RNA sequence: GGAAAAAUAAGUAAACCCUACCAUUUGGAACAACAAGAAGUCGUAACAAGGUAUCUGUAGGUGAACCUGCAGAUGGAUCAUUA
């Protein structure tokens, strides 16, 4: 019984020294474009969503902002902060 | 007949109040705003034709620098080619 909402944040090397955060659990509820254009102003930073296996939507932006998005999903309520995952090296 | 107090009207007009307006100073806050700086963060606009150019005006869109349409100017990557 997994109904429960568990988000996975990533944290990806794209380049030398050039990152990547990962959003992966959002649930469809809320459509990520309009979490992709917010997130965008809020950090200041490209965004995409990446979407494989054909139902699991991710949000791909680059940075790191990670401490960020668990701070906003939480906030905002969308994920309960217990739920969150932050998979950082 | 002179003549003190008192009282009187018009007058000069102190102060005071009300109604407008001017001048000179001085005041004010969380959030906000502005200023300056950097190997903060994201990208790369511009110089190099800096991915096939900048730039001006106006218009519209956009995380950001900016892109795009129409019209110009070279301060351009041409001072030049009917045989
Ligand atoms: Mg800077
Ligand atoms: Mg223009
Ligand atoms: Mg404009």
């Amino acid at each position: 019984d997994d109904f429960q909402t568990h988000i996975h944040i990533r944290v990806e090397q794209r380049r030398g020294r050039k990152c990547f955060t990962t959003v992966e659990g959002i649930p469809p509820e809320f459509d990520y474009e309009k979490i992709m254009k917010y997130w965008k102003k809020w950090l200041s930073c490209n965004a995409t969503i990446v979407e494989e296996d054909e139902g699991k939507k991710v949000i791909k932006l680059n940075g790191d902002h990670r401490n960020q998005i668990q701070q906003f999903l939480s906030e905002e309520g969308i994920a309960a902060v217990d739920n969150i995952t932050i998979h950082g090296i």
